[PDB]
DNA sequence: CCGACAGCGCATCAGC
DNA sequence: GCTGATGCGCC
DNA sequence: GTCGG
């Protein structure tokens, strides 16, 4: 659907880099998103932008980005970004955030103390928390993409073991995988059980038993966090004799009350872009959709009680939208 | 001018 | 000990 | 940084 990156790639890459620096170094998440918003609308623009004034016309592009675009079109670069790039502190802070568990604050703290590389993190493992040690251990693997064929083999294992623990569980792999992508960044598993509804006692065991079974068959190899409702960890496909091991992958497993299950599958199937569009439409029709429920909006905009949801389609029905196949949810 | 830009689970920090 | 805040990862 | 009350 998108135009050739050749059209405005130089601009979109510049904005994305600026975004990353705002997020990781300046700690300005809203400027990070402003740049991502501008990058996205420009990426969708089917013409080669010839000036900042032309870009200014697009929603999300304001005076400052228009000015940056003119500098980029005139010189092929941005002095501010060139300087940021060669700044040892900013570069180092930005790089460390690539480690799962190391966000802007820890990255800054580390660099402030002279810890700037993966080698430095290794020599100072006692300054890292559990999550960070794991992100460091699998730095490379966590950045690799997961081909869909491996996602299918991973799902076979998850579905097989979940039913083995209790045939009444319901599990659904969501994310880009469910939207049919040829590769995914991780695996997100949503599970529910007939015995677990919003008005049911907190049952951490329903999640735990599934996690333990996946650890028993050696599928789950590490744990980043694990509560009564959400597990975040690492998994790996069994190796094919003589063949090289598969890289370790990020997997999340969420236990959701049955009456909130389908809103969850909807939310975690995404994409974020499609979800925003769906939430916007819902509001227009007098409804508000979040991760757990869909609720009617009263005269003054106050959300009422959660509506009954027994499938993803029920949600689309409520908002008078034709059911969108997951593969059609990129936007 | 200036507030919104989503908000929550889990791990860990700050402080009583 | 515990409560509440913060960092981080997430559609 | 951008939008909009
Ligand atoms: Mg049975
Ligand atoms: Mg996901
Ligand atoms: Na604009
Ligand atoms: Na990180």
């Amino acid at each position: 659907k998108a135009p050739q990156e050749t059209l405005n790639g130089g601009i979109t890459d510049m904005l994305t880099e600026l975004a990353n620096f705002e997020k990781n170094v300046s700690q300005a998440i809203h400027k990070y998103n402003a740049y991502r918003k501008a990058a996205s609308v420009i990426a969708k623009y089917p013409h080669k932008i010839k000036s900042g004034a032309e870009a200014k016309k697009l929603p999300g592009v304001g005076t400052k980005i228009a000015e940056k675009i003119d500098e980029f079109l005139a010189t092929g670069k941005l002095r501010k970004l060139e300087k940021i790039r060669q700044d040892d502190t900013s570069s180092s802070i930005n790089f460390l955030t690539r480690v799962s568990g190391i966000g802007p604050s820890a990255a800054r703290k580390f660099v402030d103390e002279g810890i700037k590389t993966l080698e430095d993190l290794r020599k100072n493992e006692d300054k890292l928390n559990h999550h960070q040690r794991i992100g460091l251990k699998y730095f490379g693997d966590f950045e690799k993409r997961i081909p869909r064929e491996e996602m299918l083999q991973m799902q076979d294992i998850v579905l097989n073991e979940v039913k083995k623990v209790d045939s009444e569980y319901i599990a659904t792999v969501c994310g880009s995988f469910r939207r049919g992508a040829e590769s995914s960044g991780d695996m997100d598993v949503l599970l529910t059980h007939p015995s677990f509804t919003s008005e049911s006692t907190k049952q951490p065991k329903l999640l735990h038993q599934v996690v333990e079974q996946l650890q028993k068959v050696h599928f789950i190899t590490d744990t980043l966090s694990k509560g009564e409702t959400k597990f975040m960890g690492v998994c790996q496909l069994p190796s094919k004799n003589d063949e090289k091991e598969y890289p370790h992958r990020r997997i999340d497993i969420r236990l959701i009350p049955k009456d909130q299950y389908y809103c969850g599958v909807l939310y975690f199937t995404g994409s974020d872009i499609f979800n925003k569009n769906m939430r916007a439409h819902a509001l227009e029709k007098g409804f508000t959709i979040n991760e757990y429920t869909i609720r009617p909006l009263g005269v003054t905009g106050v959300a009422g009680e959660p509506l009954p949801v027994d499938s993803e389609k029920d949600i689309f029905d409520y908002i008078q939208w034709k059911y969108r196949e997951p593969k059609d949810r990129s936007e």
